[PDB]
């Protein structure tokens, strides 16, 4: 066990290894800058807030250590290292999750070269993340950390911009390419400085997508279970399906070519990650011999109902368990 030191920062005390010195609020759970002695590497120190409040709270935390525990993949954040003060189980209840300090977000932050390998760095961690069968499901400039020579990490798996119009229309079986509709609005706005769809609210939202994908057609239509939905969409005025090649004008051809198979609002012929990584559009970048999968992720806890301390009790087993990345 390792010596631990106590400071207020902000109105939080926070008590951690002495390995992390010169902590720097950076954000509010709350998250600190830290330098780790151990590495040499700034990084950022995440203290959780009220972790284990409620149920939800607690599945919560339990969810986000075990997916920060299973990322190991150069294009997504990892978990560099995971503490409690506490001595004990019955004792436990402050997680702080350390990781990587990136530069900034995307939002903060282009040329086509630039969009290229952005957008390809993104697609080859969702490759990752989809072959676990996880879907990251919010995917936005916020949550792409960029450092100063264009490395991209995503972390942190308006909102309602990148959302895939499926997940609007509150549809349960989506599948894991919503995220590439929103890789699709991101690199969009990469190349156009403007977001592709602002829209207001939810029916907003939709109708600015339908201007420019089309109202669905007969072969969508006959899979849509919801007679709401259907009848909602055959009572809007049919909008044809707008040339992309158009609206983004003067962009490289192939860029406006995978956003065509990036922003079809048929889920079931969107195009994927691993599809998209073999696209002309990255012919610099692409490596099928270094665009890894990943080992397979248990999900089985989702569908599981337990109380309080339970929860608290397996992600303590999982701060126990933690094995630190080598240097
Ligand atoms: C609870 C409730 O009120 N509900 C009403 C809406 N509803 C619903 C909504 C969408 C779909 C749906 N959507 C797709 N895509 C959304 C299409 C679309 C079209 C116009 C505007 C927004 C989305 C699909 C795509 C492929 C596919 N194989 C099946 C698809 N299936 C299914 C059920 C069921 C739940």
């Amino acid at each position: 066990r390792p010596t631990f030191y106590r400071q207020e920062l902000n109105k939080t005390i926070w008590e951690v290894p002495e390995r992390y010195q010169n902590l720097s609020p950076v954000g509010s759970g709350s998250v600190c800058a830290a330098f780790d002695t151990k590495t040499g590497l700034r990084v950022a120190v995440k203290k959780l807030s009220r972790p284990f409040q409620s149920i939800i709270h607690a599945k919560r935390t339990y969810r986000e250590l075990r997916l920060l525990k299973h990322m190991k993949h150069e294009n997504v954040i990892g978990l560099l290292d995971v503490f409690t003060p506490a001595r004990s189980l019955e004792e436990f209840n402050d997680v702080y999750l350390v990781t990587h300090l990136m530069g900034a977000d995307l939002n903060n932050i282009l040329t086509d070269d630039h969009v290229q390998f952005l957008i390809y760095q993104i697609l080859r961690g969702l490759k990752y993340i989809h072959s676990a069968d996880i879907i990251h499901r919010d995917l936005k400039p916020s949550n792409l950390a960029v450092n100063e020579d264009c490395e991209l990490k995503i972390l942190d798996f308006a909102t309602r911009w990148y959302r895939a119009p499926e997940i609007m229309l509150n549809w349960m079986h989506y599948n894991q390419t919503v995220d590439i509709w929103s890789v699709g609005c991101i690199m969009a706005e990469l190349l156009t400085g403007r977001t592709l769809f602002p829209g207001t609210d939810h029916i907003d939202q939709l109708k600015l997508i339908l201007r420019l994908v089309g109202t669905p057609g007969a072969e969508l239509l006959k899979k849509i279970s919801s007679e709401s939905a259907r009848n909602y969409i055959q009572s809007l005025t049919q909008m044809p399906k707008m040339n992309f090649a158009n609206v983004f004008i003067g962009a490289n051809p192939l860029a406006v070519d995978l956003l065509e198979k990036m922003l079809v609002l048929d889920s079931d012929k969107r195009i994927t990650a691993a599809q998209a990584l073999a696209h002309a559009y990255f012919a610099q970048y692409h490596d099928p011999d270094d665009e890894p999968v990943a080992d397979p992720y248990d999900q089985s806890f989702e569908s599981r109902d337990l109380l309080i301390d339970e929860w608290k009790s397996l992600t303590y087993d999982e701060v126990i368990s933690f094995v630190p990345p080598p240097l």
